[PDB]
């Protein structure tokens, strides 16, 4: 009766505030985490006082590695969808949030190969494999009983055209995740699954560096002259999940304050 | 208090759906028209009789031509159109270019010269004028007195980079309103007037197979929501960018 | 037998140094100039005492307005130019849209001369003659026509992150992206293939440091190569596309 | 001074016209293949005879597998083509990222969505990352004074891909990868003069194996001249963007498509 939405990375910042945005509008979130098991469960608990069985919490690895028969990415992902239906009897609404970013410079051993598989697949290859699974169920649902409002978000990034210097494995992955929105889009939309995109620029910027170059930073998105709050990027997610969105798919919002509008 | 949208092109089809959608907001609607003065009335009493004085009419050419009452430029009916709202409400929160004559002007085979004027004005050189009439007032509005939410909508279409065969000067000013809505959103964002583009592709066509979802052509609301939703302050980091709603459309090849 | 190419704007900078390119590939060069009727000359001489009826210039405003004789308008002069063409050589081959004007038009504290001088150059020059070219070549009968029609429009690499205060320019040079994509489709048939070539910094009279590559602007053969290159027999498969000449300038961000 | 090319899937089509018109301006060319031994063979034969000593072979998987001997990486193999060039004649001026494996990934009815997801992936996007790293760092490692004057990197992506094929989504999202390696490498190695583009083919040298009917069909809806095009009419282009004329544009695609990708259906 309640619709159900898969969060992956749904534990602090933005993947919260979506978990957070969505559960408002009266979804049951399955929040998917890979680390921050206490910060996941802390948010599960504050979901289910406020709306009891409306939280469950799912970890796995997103890297486009084996792990623990060694079980595969395709299988864990799989899992994850199918943890949706064993609690709730259904998944309507995928947010492939979950996102590894670091530095692969072009430019100087297995701290190589971990990060392509990281980043690849926690940013592409993942999300792929969650679409599919998310479609195959939707698929095998007799018509009469489908819900009514399937929609998919991948958060890719306003800012990768104009490229961050010495990020690019993490660049490509979001190419390809810009890919996938597309391709999906069109092949999932005979079974009305909407796919589309939302790109924050600067979001709840990690303070981690001195505050004048934090607040140099900052300074430079033309609108506001800061990084946006969480809330700002995930009402945008909640939006396009909702069924005032339902003939938009295989688009991208950009949500960053005209960044994107810059140059050097 | 009450917040104000002018919205051009307001009397019919996409601009009364946004007219409406931006009024159950809460919005007063200022609705421009230009050859519709009976169908503009008739949602503007629609509106006032839901709540009194939430509406109001306002005709104009947008064509870059002049008009007689010395003869009167596409600038000054644009600046009037936004004085109207500022005028009787005190106040102009919101800007939607809607108002777009839309027909071929083929390549290959004297009122051509109509064409480059109502075409290029109503889709790209009035909106421009408006944008700037708008930020003018509010520039000129003192700091304190300002509203929390000013936004530029700007109507494109899905479709131009796929363009209709034989409707260039179209294409062309739609081309005109993308560069507008980046142009302004940047110099703007010191005033914090966002500006957006919301592109539908095949909107309540009065080639429907074709669009990957529900092989229809989509209705006015389900358009206008999508301008609402980027007026709306959930939307207030969004600036500079633009929504197509065209169910896939621009996703296909022939 | 030997091809003509038609070069606005071409008396100085990257005009002239695409008709010097076009001329050195063997083209009969037309070279539209407004006001350095000295220069567009001069080059004219250099280029005639080279190769004899090599080379001829023609004077035209290409802004938006009607000059003195009934008026002339924009689209006369247009046809006009691409009539030189073909009354001293019998063809057209080549048209390159490279004359702009280029000048602030702020949202924020002569509107109408910025209105029609920027879009007129930059846009509805660009279109009327795009238009009277491909005329000549549909009235051309099959047999006697060339076999490498090029239309170059000269784009802005830099319009996606616009120059702050020059809105009316970046909306032009949106619009004549929007030209070469649909005039690209419906002169498909004729051969005529239609691109763009986007200049980021060339030949400048302190944004040169921030250049990614080699940390200047071009100069203009780095530009001008590249025209003559879409314009080749080589380039046959290329239509209603953009190719940027910015040192990777566009992939920067602030 | 004679430059060299290393153009990945160079045995037949696209990349033997490539390989064929990086050779016929002055280039030595290393020609990479997979599985086309003797087509490759039979290429590097045909040009050593124009100029000897002026092509080679080399054969690796480029899929984002372990190889055969520990096992050897996909960046090892990778390193190794550039390696060869350098080894066989001192240098390496060019890289054409041209290698491509295209087949369907349908998301609607699984050793099979493993190995697709390595090969699709590796070929089209990963080995061009790591070919460009290993490129990079010879030059990086190569004293300023010794270096070529003109570096070039191409990437053959597709014009289409954002109006995607219906079932290929891999494909598609590696070619949206190898867009990104486009942007982010020509931005990186801006500083060692080092150009990386795109070039994006639309309908090119098409394969005829479904009905006549299917591929005039196919073929009849590309705007300009209603046909595929020649693999010169692609190579073409590559070479210009590698040549010193193009010496000022970088991290810039460049369709070569007949105006398909203005169509819609
Ligand atoms: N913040 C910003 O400005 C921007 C954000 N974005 C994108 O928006 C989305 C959300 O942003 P934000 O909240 O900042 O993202 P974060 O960087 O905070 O990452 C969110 C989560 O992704 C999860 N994650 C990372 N790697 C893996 C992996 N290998 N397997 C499984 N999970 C993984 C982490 O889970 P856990 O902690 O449980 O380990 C982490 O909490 C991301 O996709 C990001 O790429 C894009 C551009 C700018
Ligand atoms: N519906 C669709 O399928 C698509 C729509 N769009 C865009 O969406 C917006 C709304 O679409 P739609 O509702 O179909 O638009 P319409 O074609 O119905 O046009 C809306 C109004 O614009 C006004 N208008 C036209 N020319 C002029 C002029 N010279 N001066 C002043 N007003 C003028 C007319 O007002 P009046 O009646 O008062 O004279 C008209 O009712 C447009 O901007 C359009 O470009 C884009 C792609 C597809
Ligand atoms: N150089 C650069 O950095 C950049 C250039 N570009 C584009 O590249 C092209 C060439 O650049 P560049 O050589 O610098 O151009 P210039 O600014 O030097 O101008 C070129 C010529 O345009 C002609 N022109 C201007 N206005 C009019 C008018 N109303 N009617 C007729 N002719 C007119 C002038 O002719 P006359 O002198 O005879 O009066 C002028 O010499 C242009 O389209 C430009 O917008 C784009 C981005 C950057
Ligand atoms: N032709 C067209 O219409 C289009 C082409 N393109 C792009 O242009 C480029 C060239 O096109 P085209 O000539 O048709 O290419 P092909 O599809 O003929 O493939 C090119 C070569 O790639 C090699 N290859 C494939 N998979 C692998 C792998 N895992 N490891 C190593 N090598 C591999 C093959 O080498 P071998 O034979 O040695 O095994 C093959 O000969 C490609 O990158 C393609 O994606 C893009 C859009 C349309
Ligand atoms: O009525 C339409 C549909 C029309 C349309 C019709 C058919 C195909 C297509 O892409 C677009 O698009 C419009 C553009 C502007 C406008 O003011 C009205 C319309
Ligand atoms: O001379 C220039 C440089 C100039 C410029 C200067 C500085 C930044 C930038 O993006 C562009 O751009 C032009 C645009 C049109 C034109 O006719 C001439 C120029």
């Amino acid at each position: 009766t309640v619709p159900v939405a898969l969060v992956t990375g749904a534990a602090k910042r933005l993947g919260r505030s979506i978990a957070e945005g969505l559960h408002a509008e009266g979804y049951a979130v399955c929040l998917h985490y890979h680390r921050s098991a206490a910060e996941a469960n802390a948010l599960s608990a504050t979901l289910n006082a406020r709306r009891p069985n409306s939280a469950i919490t799912v970890q796995a690895d997103l890297s486009n590695v084996a792990t623990a028969a060694p079980v595969t990415l395709f299988t864990r992902c799989a899992e994850l969808v199918a943890a949706c239906y064993t609690h709730w009897g259904r998944c309507d609404v995928l947010v492939n949030n979950a996102s590894s970013f670091y530095p692969t410079p072009l430019l100087r051993r297995e701290a190589m190969e971990t990060a392509t598989a990281d980043l690849f697949g926690s940013n592409a290859i993942a999300p792929y494999f969650l679409i599919k699974a998310f479609a195959h169920r939707v698929a095998g649902t007799p018509a009469k009983h489908r819900g009514t409002n399937y929609s998919i978000i991948n958060m890719v990034d306003a800012m990768t055209n104009q490229p961050l210097l010495g990020y690019t494995i993490y660049t490509m992955a979001k190419g390809a995740l810009e890919g996938l929105t597309r391709s999906a889009a069109l092949e999932l939309a005979p079974l009305q699954i909407r796919v589309n995109g939302v790109g924050p620029g600067l979001s709840v910027l990690v303070d981690d560096m001195p505050p004048a170059v934090w607040e140099g930073h900052r300074s430079k998105v033309p609108l506001y002259q800061r990084d946006s709050s969480a809330a700002e990027v995930s009402d945008v997610v909640i939006f396009l999940c909702s069924s005032k969105a339902k003939y938009i798919t295989g688009t991208c919002v950009k949500v960053d304050g005209g960044y994107s509008l810059t140059r050097a």
